[PDB]
């Protein structure tokens, strides 16, 4: 039988997939996970018992982000390996195609909280090779369900990239993306790509926002904005033409955004 739910903060939490939580723990029906050091647990005693325990209220390593009550750490796999094990196999929960969850060493993880008197709250994370390959600037990235549908994901993603643009390269998704995945990332690079078309060539808006060529096409596509003329791809777009799209249901502005002034990250 494998772990189906578990109780995190305040919240209780249906599993949508398999995780390889050990045999005993993934036995359980359900596990309880301590939402700032994400020790999980095989009984409400035991869970009980740590709260009043564990002296953490946050995540580990450096706050490289804070505006009002939001937050993200910055979390290295091979200093912090414990605690991003536990972050893999919570994450995994949620992610069909999520592979590792022991071999954290060469990550680096991004954990979004919500501030309170009480604490910093796990909201979603993100993952990132410290050497990709694939020039992958997200390998995973993912949003509890009680928080999902609000702008956080978003927000991860546009951070994702700001991370990209202080590293002077462009970056993507690692593939497969799941359909959530391709919905949030569709929605973010069409925003992004509009609003540069409202306020250039494909190689600049690349240079602009990180974004890959690649996936500024494919998005320039779905939109109709792009001209294929003996095999150059071509943007071909009037300025009434971006307005009308943004000023749409389709392209809602009440996100959170990422200010790069409360933003505290030097480049790898
Ligand atoms: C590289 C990879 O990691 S691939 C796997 C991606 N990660 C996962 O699948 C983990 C499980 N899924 C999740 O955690 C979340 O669904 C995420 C991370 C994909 C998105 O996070 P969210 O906070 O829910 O997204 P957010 O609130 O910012 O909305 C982003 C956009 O995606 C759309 N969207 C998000 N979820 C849905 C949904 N069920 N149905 C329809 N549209 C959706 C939103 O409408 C919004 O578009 P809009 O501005 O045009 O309205
Ligand atoms: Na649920
Ligand atoms: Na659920
Ligand atoms: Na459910
Ligand atoms: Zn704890």
């Amino acid at each position: 039988k494998y772990v189906d739910k578990i109780h995190i903060g305040n919240y209780e939490i249906d599993a949508w997939y398999f995780s390889p939580f050990p045999e005993d723990y993934g036995k359980q029906p359900k596990l309880w996970l301590c939402e700032y050091c994400l020790k999980y647990m095989k009984y409400e005693k035991s869970y009980r018992f740590h709260l009043g325990q564990c002296q953490w209220r946050q995540p580990p390593g450096k706050e490289i982000y804070r505006k009002s009550n939001i937050s993200v750490h910055e979390v290295d796999g091979k200093d912090h390996k414990i605690y991003c094990q536990n972050l893999c196999l919570l994450a995994k929960l949620f992610l069909d195609h999520k592979t590792l969850y022991f071999d954290v060493e060469p990550f680096v993880f991004y954990i979004l909280t919500e501030v309170d008197r009480q604490g910093a709250h796990i909201v979603g994370y993100f993952s990132k090779e410290k050497e990709s390959p694939d020039g992958n600037n997200v390998s995973c990235i993912m949003i509890l369900p009680p928080y999902q549908r609000r702008g956080y994901g978003r927000f991860l993603i546009a951070f994702s990239y700001e991370l990209s643009k202080l590293e002077s390269t462009v970056g993507s998704p690692e593939k497969p993306l799941s359909d959530l995945g391709k919905l949030s990332y569709r929605s973010y690079w069409s925003s992004v790509l509009l609003e540069n078309l409202r306020d250039l060539s494909i190689k600049d808006l690349s240079q602009m926002t990180s974004i890959t060529q690649n996936d500024i096409i494919s998005t320039l596509q779905s939109l109709n904005m792009v001209k294929y003329w003996k095999g150059q791809h071509v943007i071909c777009v009037t300025p009434k033409l971006v307005e009308e799209h943004l000023k749409s249901a389709q392209y809602k502005k009440p996100p959170i955004t990422v200010d790069s002034v409360c933003l505290k990250w030097a480049p790898p």
